[PDB]
This record gives structure tokens, sequence and C-alpha cells, in this order.
């Protein structure tokens, strides 16, 4: 079903001209920021040109296939609807604030652990939902694929390489495979260290292959102990950053980790902290 926008619990018969274009948005690719004239809702609309790249359009249709069937997951970016015109296809995604990568740039420093705790519970349950409900492997987990908004929500972005990735967050066994959902556990751990310290773990790398050598030759980059990080946080990163993929835990035991169980029940106001950081901007 296309041509219908479903914001909240109301379905509106919409058209491409019923959306007011408010300009394009900067993200990993063509997503527009639009305003539904009949309701006033600001939504994200990515436009897939019919005469576009067949390889890029294939990646757009792959993630939409996963996004559409991920409606019962609260940690995946939702699709409000689709518009199939004669020359274009418009996918209406929900509008969020920014990604963890750009949030790292505006912060110009580390991200608090209490914010990464809610983020950790969100991304793990999002990846676990993909492996169980649809057998989907993200294979490209990185801060650029972790969205946030004013309401304090944290969600997963888009899986254009998902199967039933960036070389900077690639798992050790993805570089030298013997003879795999645990590959994203490493990518998540590398993303956590980058956000918890404000610096990429494998620095001073001018080549993608040089990053691959440091993953295999050097020890996994754990969290520093002089920043006040909790023991449960350091235990979660150390478990996620296990070089031997056979010893790295799956999402089942990751959910049973004490660091996850803390921020499932803890009340962390991600909404107020998000508005304060975005206020200080260039
Ligand atoms: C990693 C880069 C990234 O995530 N970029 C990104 C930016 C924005 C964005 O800047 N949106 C503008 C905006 C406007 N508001 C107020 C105006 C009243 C609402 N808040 N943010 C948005 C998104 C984004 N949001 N949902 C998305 C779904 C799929 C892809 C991107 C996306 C991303």
């Amino acid at each position: 079903q296309t041509g219908y926008l479903t914001i909240g619990g109301q379905r509106y018969q919409a058209e491409i001209n019923d959306l007011e274009n408010l300009g394009e948005m900067g993200s990993g690719t063509q997503v527009w920021k639009m305003r539904f004239r009949k309701t006033g809702h600001v939504i994200a609309v990515k436009q897939m040109r019919r005469s576009g790249n067949k390889e890029e359009n294939k990646r757009i249709l792959m993630d939409l296939d996963v996004v559409l069937k991920s409606h019962d997951c609260p940690y995946i970016v939702q699709c409000f609807g689709t518009f199939i015109t004669n020359t274009d296809v418009f996918i209406a995604m929900e509008l969020m604030g920014t990604c963890a990568e750009k949030l790292k740039k505006r912060m110009q420093g580390p991200i608090p652990e209490r914010i990464l705790g809610k983020m950790t519970v969100a991304i793990v349950k999002a990846l676990y939902y993909l492996k169980e409900k649809h057998g989907v492997i993200h294979r490209d987990v990185k801060p650029s694929n972790i969205l946030l908004d004013e309401r304090g929500q944290i969600k997963l972005c888009d899986f254009g390489i998902s199967g039933r990735g960036c070389a900077a967050y690639m798992a050790p066994e993805r570089i030298d495979p013997p003879d795999d959902i645990r590959a994203d556990v490493w990518s998540l751990g590398i993303s956590l260290v980058e956000l918890a310290t404000g610096q990429f773990p494998y620095k001073n790398c001018k080549t993608d292959f040089e990053v691959l050598t440091k993953v295999l030759q050097e020890e996994p980059p754990l969290l520093p102990g002089h920043m006040g990080f909790s023991g449960d946080f350091q235990s979660f990163v150390k478990d996620c950053l296990t070089k031997d993929h056979r010893k790295r835990p799956k999402y089942n035991k990751l959910l049973e980790h004490s660091f996850i169980k803390r921020y499932e029940t803890l009340e962390v106001d991600v909404a107020s902290w998000f508005k304060d950081v975005m206020a200080k901007t260039e």
C-alpha cells in the first residue's frame, strides 16, 4: 500500500504535492525534509529517481523492505508511507534530530555514559530484532547509523547492505575469515569507544588497509580507566571487542549483561540532554 502517510495512529491520503519541500538533509546517501500540508508534520522523504543508479536503487529498496516489516520494533527508523509517481518513488521516513557521528562533532568531546547506556540498549535490541524476527544482519554498524531526536529516542538507520560495511568498524574475522551476527558486535564496540572518548580508536591511519592491520595486530581498544567509566561499561566493551569471533558473545548473552540490565530500568532524560547539546552549535 502506497500513497498513504501514517503518522502516529492516523492514516492520511497523501500525494507528492501534499508535501512541502523544506530542503535536503545531509546524511549517507537523496533524503528531503518535508512538511505535510494537511497536518503540519515535518517528515523525512528520501527520493529514489527512476533513472538513478541501479546499484544505489537496489540498496534503497533493500532497506525499505526491512524498514516496512520492522514496524513492531521501537529502535528502527519507521516509514510513514510511500509515493510511487511516474518518474520517482518517495519513501516517507520519520524525522529525527541527527546521528551519533554528527553529535560527536558538535559535542567536540566525549558522550556521557548515561546517554551511551540508553544507546547501547537500543542498538542491541535493534540488531537482535533483525537476527530473530527476520534473520537480517546489519553488517555496517557505526555512529552514522544511530539516530536521535528531541524526545530522547535512539533508533537504527538503514541497512543497504543487510543480508538474510565500513572498513573502520569491520570485525577481525571479516578481514581474515576462517573457513555471522557477532561481526556487528565488534562494530558496535568500536563505535562505543569512539563516542565514549571522542576519538576514533585506530587513529593516525591514512589508509583503509592500515586500519585493518591495527585490528589484527594490536589489542582491542578498550575504554580508559581514568575517565570514571563504570565497571559494567568497561566489561561490556571488553566483551564486544573480543578478537576471536568464536569467543565473542551473541546478542542473547549481551542482553543478559549487567550493563544492559542497568539502563533498561534506569530513568535517563535523553530528551533534555539532547536539546542542550544541539543548542551550542556553530
Ligand atoms: C548521520 C547524519 C544524519 O543522521 N543526518 C540526519 C539529519 C537530519 C536532520 O538534520 N533533520 C532536520 C531536523 C529538523 N528538526 C526539527 C524541525 C522541526 C523538527 N529536527 N531535525 C535528519 C535525519 C534523519 N531523520 N530521520 C531520518 C530517517 C532516515 C534517514 C535520516 C533521517 C538524519
